[PDB]
DNA sequence: ATTATGACGCT
DNA sequence: AGCGTCATA
């Protein structure tokens, strides 16, 4: 009872881009603007493969890794961008640009911790605290919270959208407790004010809009963030957790989308989050391990401990491609010709990351699929990587690799590569 | 013939 | 170290 901690010490928020890719060039060319449109990566293949769509377009029902041609069938107006192709790949440098706009704004709010190209959570903690003493047991105003949808609410004694939203956050409100400045709900309350305020803030300076979730923790904030897209913020209270877990599917929880949410499933024949609770913290650990039970057996109960890490640059600079069926690398020729592309495509990315971000990449990480195996990489080598030099970055990813052609002949390369793979790592200061 | 990434766990 | 898992545009 008075002993057991609730998950209810931090306020975490999750910020996501709306489809990221789209919004990009849709900023770029307004011809694009409010229409169904997707973002593509190459063209001949049919059509080129959707790696981004616009809300417009989900209505018709395009989705990501949908081929363009196929798209055209289900949205026959569907307008495309194409990603910008350099030394025979897809180049991504605009997306990459546009996330450290957004990055670099949100980091003006808070610390973040960078989660991918679109999307970073925030430790709003302290920045609660102190709007809380600014703020001095002033009530908040709805008007405050304009995009802002509270999880469980309206309950109770609305017809459309918006006026449920404005119910449920009138409920919400109402019940709020602002004379108590530790008050877990409050936190949150004031935490997405603030949530509204950094998005007011990005969509002003950079013209992207985005989703957030705000909780206590990243795995209910990122869960929090995709109830209400786009362009809204949802905040998951404590109490909100057993309604909501209680027909959530297991899938749905960071982490649990794959082989592990599988088996939990399966193992202990369930089908829902808040199923979890059933289960001893020592039945948990037996089938899915010492960690992954710990983990679970405070998951169920919307409490997760993993840390906000200060963090706004990858860890890593990588180039990778694929080549698939007829194309597959077949000769030595051509495997050093692409491993030269990647290479320079590499040293241009690392020197530019050298002179913003003063560090100096240690590793190279050489990786490549053959003709056959069905896993992401084939096999992965590690050599030092001591010159940000292109032509050296490439011979030595060969020299590494080269070992690996069954060939009996020189010229020949057997089995074909499918995927070439070059990953800078290992950053030291400078 | 989704592709191009990126972080982190296990042994 | 090299491999596997899970994730996102
Ligand atoms: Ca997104
Ligand atoms: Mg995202
Ligand atoms: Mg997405």
């Amino acid at each position: 009872g008075p002993h057991m901690a609730t998950g209810q010490d931090r306020v975490v928020a999750l910020v996501d881009m709306d489809c990221f890719f789209v919004q990009v060039e849709q900023r770029q060319n307004p011809h694009l603007r409010n229409k169904p449109c997707a973002v593509v990566q190459y063209k001949s293949w049919k059509g080129g493969g959707i790696i981004a769509v616009s809300y417009e377009a989900r209505a018709f029902g395009v989705t990501r890794s949908m081929w363009a041609d196929d798209a055209k069938k289900l949205c026959p107006d569907l307008l495309l961008a194409q990603v910008r192709e350099s030394r025979g790949k897809a180049n991504l440098t605009k997306y990459r640009e546009a996330s450290v706009e957004v990055m670099e704004i949100m980091s003006r709010f808070a610390v973040i911790e960078r989660a991918s190209i679109d999307e970073a959570y925030v430790d709003l903690t302290s920045a609660v605290q102190e709007r809380l003493q600014k703020l001095q047991g002033q009530p908040i105003s709805a008007d405050l919270l304009p995009s802002t949808y509270i999880e469980g609410l309206p309950q109770g004694p609305t017809v459309q959208k918006e006026g449920m939203r404005k119910q449920g956050l009138f409920q919400w409100l109402d019940s709020l407790q602002i004379d108590n400045l530790t008050s877990p709900d409050l936190q949150l309350t004031v935490g997405a004010v603030i949530v509204e305020e950094m998005r007011a803030a990005i969509e002003r300076e950079t013209g992207f809009q985005c989703s957030a979730g705000i909780s206590h923790n990243k795995v209910l904030a990122k869960l929090a963030c995709g109830l209400n897209k786009p362009n809204r913020q949802t905040l998951v209270s404590h109490g909100s957790v057993p309604q909501l877990f209680s027909q959530m599917p297991i899938r749905k929880i960071r982490s649990l989308g794959g082989k592990l949410g599988a088996s939990v499933i399966e193992i202990l024949g369930i089908e829902y989050m808040g199923e979890l609770t059933q289960f001893t913290e020592s039945q948990l650990q037996s089938h899915f391990g010492e960690k992954n039970g710990s983990w679970l057996y405070a998951m169920c109960r919307g409490i997760e401990h993993d840390p906000v890490k200060p963090r706004q640059l990858p860890k890593t600079i990588g180039c990778s491609k694929n080549f698939p069926g007829k194309t597959a690398l077949a000769t030595r020729e051509q495997v050093q010709w692409w491993l030269l592309q990647l290479a320079q495509e590499l040293e241009e990315r690392l020197t530019k990351d050298r002179n913003d971000n003063d560090r100096v990449a240690t590793q190279l990480v050489v990786s490549i699929r053959v003709q056959g195996d069905k896993r992401l990489s084939s096999l992965r080598r590690c050599c030092a990587l001591t010159r940000y030099d292109a032509h050296k970055m490439s011979h030595d990813a060969f020299t590494v690799i080269k070992n690996c052609n069954t060939s009996g002949i020189q010229t020949e390369w057997s089995p074909p590569l499918t995927m070439l793979f070059l990953c800078a790592t290992k950053f030291s200061a400078s």
